[PDB]
């Protein structure tokens, strides 16, 4: 009956908590780090039995302080793809994940954790295979390396181990994420303030805004998590995206067109938006050269094969919906 | 026989200590943090058995260093609503509270603790139910989450669990609270120093000074605590206010008129005070936008239904008396 | 045919040039100081024969560089009531006026010049008599003293000498005046930028926004000027105000209601606007204490008796038109 969500105050974690709550699961231990306070807003409409700081958790879990725990959704991680202290990164992501996993295996708790497509780096295949993994930054490396450990532990594991390589995740509860929030959230606040949105210009062969990613709503991230939570016999590392890749232009053009409908104005093509200065491009930062993915697209074979067969919200549906939820404040 | 008050050197905890002394209860263990040394003034006219820093107390209380303890008045918390380190807020408030609760439950000691009307946030109703609780800042969240825990502990709880959601408390012994002391106290000093008082202006559709709160003197706060102390059979989460919501304008008008009256001057209406420059309005801080409660009014129903039928001082009686008490200094 | 206007690129001067332009007079020497370049806008739709800086003008004028000159409209002065260098103020205002006056007398030219109601200081009568004149700042004194000199020179003067004590003037071509522009102009920009307007709070027994002035449109100012221009037989020093005094609140509220009417919204009362936060009050600046007129109202007796019988635009007609015109930039 007792559930544990780490990263609970965060974008994905709190979304999981909300989804658990909505199916009546409420005996939840929330673990996070509230040093940046505003995250708390994410848990205000939630039901949990306890809160701990990430520094007090592991040793108390291991000790059995929370009793009989059914599952741990391990979303807690430093998600700053620009953080430079790799020692911190490896301790806070990799080592920590390991102590959590060891505690789950020692107790028979299901272990559902967040991985990242950043692991793929500049690959042209996105299949859950070591062969094609080569992360561009130390964040991606911390995730990559934990995935390697998972592959060694999985065959001998009697309790569930399910890892999700989230792609570009967007949706409610990311408001606190700063520069690490999604492009859609960024585009939203930009249009509210300056009446126009921003995207990176040309870089490494891709036109302005033509860099493409697989954008997934949290709604679908939470659905997938619950599916494997419900099937403790399914273990593995799974891509979690839509299998459909789109340029950043679609995010921007969509956010703009949806904010215009909310005020009466008719939809515009991307080109009209650029023409009218509704979309403008910022020159690509030197700090991100060689460390940036210009293309990602989930191969969906593995996830579908495991029996998750529901459709995924498209950019059009999901971003439009997300902007409207965002607009819900005036 | 041994009593313990945390927050002992602060506003409400020191009023509790004195109230206990005024009934021959003097075997008190006092717990606070004297880093800001001026607080000591709150215990000079008091009788206590011991003083401990908040950091060395929880260890000694569980270990039973204080012998048999009848009750704990857990008033100690970080009361700075603008404190921004949520990790500290959750540790010093929430986690600390649970530890005190756990030791209290372990030893069958009564547990009377301070909550806060901040928990209700911008809600339209003020009844002790999860459905109207939405805190606006992390301070509120730390009080909120402890209350949720108490609702899970309570049914099984052998011993007394008394939690009081204080509203806007004013009165003596709050002199050290700086920017967190009551508006009454601020106005007094302001008047003494500049010959005028200040209030926030228009914010969120409330006119200047027209934001409204439920103001309760400490005296009433101290009576309610003693009542539940005398009644270990009574347990619950109670609103502690007067049921009567007044605008900030009233406090100021009262402070100005009481201070005028102390110098043989006639009373003015608010409309005269504003026209005379005795009341002026500072524009509303952007640091408070969306984090500020514009309306509170205690729903007394649950507190009455527990046998506390005594009447509460009004703003006119309480502020007047407090202002006169303050005027005692030269 | 040759006409001179000092302060030509400033507020009143440029209105004189345009009005003269509109009855066929285009033989105009313009004299100003364009260091703050933006005043140049004031002359764009105008016809002038020459432009000189104020520092090179007087020598050339007295020497006869401009040939026969019918009249000089002397509007050029430092109009910063908050300027603290009184040596500069007396040189740029008082001595400059005397040098221009002398040259006029010797050439036989009409001399129309700007005085100021600032001359009356905190007086309770506003008649053109020495007995009720006592300026509060050095600006006022520079005009005050010059007027005394005119009263000595006028008896045996062969050409026209007309001096106008402008009250609070408002209207187009004051965009460059900064903190010295009319309150109507300030409110317009305050409202366009923040959807609310600012006025001074209580000072010296006048409530928030209650200090009153005699507000006169530049159109009337230009009209009175043109009248005496037409009648060289009339000399003297005259009040140029409406005879009607309103509080600043009237200006504020008239500006708000007029802008609201343009966005379709309904008109509000002053107390409504104050309660809604549309009008807020700034603490009176110490730098103005004892240097600030709380009341002005022109006694029109002398102006009428000289022949000027026309009606003056009131605040409601004038400010409304000023606001609509100002709104013409979008
Ligand atoms: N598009 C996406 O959002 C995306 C894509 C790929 C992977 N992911 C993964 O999704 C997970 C959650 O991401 P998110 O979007 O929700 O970011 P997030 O909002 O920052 O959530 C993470 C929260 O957990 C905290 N935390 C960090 N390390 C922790 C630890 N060792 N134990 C417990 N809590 C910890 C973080 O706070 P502090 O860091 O300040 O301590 C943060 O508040 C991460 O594992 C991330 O790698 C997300
Ligand atoms: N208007 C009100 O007065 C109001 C309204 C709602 C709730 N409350 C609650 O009433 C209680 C008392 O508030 P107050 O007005 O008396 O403010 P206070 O004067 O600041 O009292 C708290 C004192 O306890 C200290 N303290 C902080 N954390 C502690 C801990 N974990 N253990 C022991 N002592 C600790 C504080 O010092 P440091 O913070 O410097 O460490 C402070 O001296 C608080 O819990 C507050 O949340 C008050
Ligand atoms: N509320 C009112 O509008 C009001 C009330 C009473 C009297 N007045 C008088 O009306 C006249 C015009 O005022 P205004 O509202 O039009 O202000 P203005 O816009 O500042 O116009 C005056 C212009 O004359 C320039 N100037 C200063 N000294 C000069 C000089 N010795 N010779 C030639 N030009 C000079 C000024 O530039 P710099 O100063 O930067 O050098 C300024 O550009 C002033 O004499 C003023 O005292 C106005």
């Amino acid at each position: 009956m007792t559930l544990i969500v780490t990263g609970a105050a965060g974008f994905i974690g709190a979304n999981l908590v909300k989804a658990l709550n909505e199916r009546g699961e409420t005996r939840i231990i929330a673990v996070d780090n509230l040093t940046r306070a505003d995250k708390f807003k994410n848990l205000v409409d939630c039901e949990i039995d306890d809160y701990l700081d990430k520094t007090e958790f592991v040793e108390r879990f291991a000790r059995g302080d929370f009793g009989k725990v059914r599952a741990v959704f391990h979303e807690g991680a430093c998600s700053d793809t620009m953080e430079t202290d790799g020692r911190y990164m490896m301790d806070n992501n990799f080592r920590y994940s390991r102590a959590v996993l060891d505690a789950c295996l020692a107790q028979g708790a299901q272990f559902l954790y967040a991985s990242s497509a950043a692991i793929y780096g500049g690959s042209s295949r996105f299949v859950e295979e070591r062969e094609v993994e080569a992360p561009l930054n130390v964040y991606g490396y911390s995730k990559f390396l934990f995935d390697q450990v998972i592959r060694r532990v999985m065959p001998g594991a009697k309790s569930q181990i399910a890892g999700f390589r989230y792609f570009n995740v967007y949706g409610p509860r990311e408001s606190h994420k700063g520069r690490m929030a999604s492009v859609a959230f960024h585009n939203f606040n930009q249009f509210r303030a300056e009446g126009k949105v921003k995207l990176f210009g040309e870089y490494s062969g891709y036109g302005p805004g033509e860099q493409t990613r697989d954008f997934v709503s949290v709604e679908d991230v939470a659905k997938v998590n619950l599916y494997f939570f419900d099937h403790p016999e399914k273990s593995g590392i799974f891509n979690l995206g839509t299998g459909r890749a789109q340029p950043f232009n679609d995010i921007a053009a969509t956010v703009v067109n949806t904010l215009r409908a909310l005020e009466g104005q008719p939809a515009l093509t991307l080109a009209e938006q650029v023409e009218q200065g509704l979309v403008e491009y910022v020159p690509f930062p030197d700090a991100l050269r060689g460390k940036y993915q210009c293309f990602t697209q989930a191969d969906q074979t593995k996830l579908r094969a495991a029996g998750y067969d529901a459709p995924f919200l498209t950019v059009q549906e999901g971003v439009d919906r997300y902007v409207r939820w965002l607009f819900g404040q005036l």
